[PDB]
């Protein structure tokens, strides 16, 4: 249930760019140096982060739009349910934990960010979660071990629990709906308060998601996107690095000293803990 027409999809299918690996080590060794010069570090993901666990993308050369537009199908190695979380899902974790990543900001409805044990509290779903429904009148969301089966904010079935028997809805958006205020609001607080914005497999193309990133460069904020497609905002970005975001992301972790942690398979954290003891800081300048 995903439509074909009234949406404007943006650029689709545009040349992937491969820095080469003389060029991704250099610049990954900046992305090390930024990360570790930052005080308030704000992830951006979009779809790229889940290719690895067989999703496909929007964008990209087999991405859904893409293919549509060819008369093609997209094609999935996984289901929702069995999708893993990738390296790169896992290293955000990993980031959260050592108090290096202040907020996480995705675009993704895949339920992955939740299922990787990521603190709810430190992330924004801009476009939904397949795995979460909210109840119409108390608000109190429930986290699902299967994807639930509606989109487009409508009734699944299924009613409140809540000590309400409210009507329980999806929260995927449909392309007419307005983004959740508070994981917006959140979202759009903690991009403008960051000194490092990085984005993670996304095109940002998609107003006001794709935007948020840039409220980062005022204050003299920094940006940086890890993208192999060009974004609507490569222009503004301090470092943009181009390669498979896993591979980005496990040098980084090397070079900040961090394990990417083992997934236990799905779990839920709602709230943050204290950070983790980290790596003392590299002497830079
Ligand atoms: N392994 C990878 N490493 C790096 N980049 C990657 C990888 N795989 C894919 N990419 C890049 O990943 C990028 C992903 O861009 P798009 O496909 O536009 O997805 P979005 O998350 O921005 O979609 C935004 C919304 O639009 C939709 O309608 C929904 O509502 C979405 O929520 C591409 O440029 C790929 O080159
Ligand atoms: O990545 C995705 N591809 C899709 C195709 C159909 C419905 C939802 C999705 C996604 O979230
Ligand atoms: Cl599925
Ligand atoms: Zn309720």
């Amino acid at each position: 249930g995903i439509d074909p027409f009234t949406a404007d999809k943006g650029k689709c299918g545009l040349p992937e760019i491969f820095d080469p690996p003389e060029e991704l080590e250099r610049k990954v060794w900046e992305l090390a140096r930024l990360v570790w010069q930052s005080s308030s570090v704000v992830f951006h993901t979009g779809a790229g982060i889940s290719t690895a666990s067989g999703i496909p993308d929007f964008r990209g050369p087999h991405g859904v739009w893409t293919m549509e537009e060819r008369g093609l199908a997209p094609k999935f190695d996984t289901t929702f349910e069995s999708a893993r979380p990738t390296q790169t899902h896992m290293a955000l974790v990993q980031l959260e934990r050592v108090g290096l990543l202040r907020f996480l900001v995705s675009q993704n409805v895949d339920g992955l960010h939740v299922r990787s044990g990521f603190p709810r509290d430190k992330l924004a779903e801009l476009h939904g979660n397949m795995f979460v429904e909210e109840c119409a009148k108390c608000k109190t969301q429930y986290v699902r071990d299967t994807v639930v089966g509606t989109m487009g904010l409508k009734a699944t079935g299924r009613l409140c629990t809540v000590a309400c028997r409210g009507e329980l809805r999806d929260t995927i958006l449909d392309w007419e709906d307005s983004l959740p205020d508070r994981d917006l609001a959140l979202a759009d607080e903690a991009s403008r308060n960051a000194d490092l914005s990085i984005t993670l497999g996304t095109s940002l193309q998609i107003r006001p998601s794709g935007n948020l990133p840039l409220a980062t460069k005022r204050r003299g904020g920094r940006l940086v996107i890890v993208n192999l497609q060009p974004t609507k905002h490569d222009r503004h970005a301090d470092l943009r690095i181009h390669g498979y975001v896993d591979e980005v992301m496990t040098r980084l972790m090397k070079h900040l000293g961090l394990e990417i942690p083992a997934w236990d398979g799905p779990r839920v954290l709602e709230r943050a803990l204290p950070p983790l003891p980290r790596p003392p800081t590299p002497k830079l300048e």
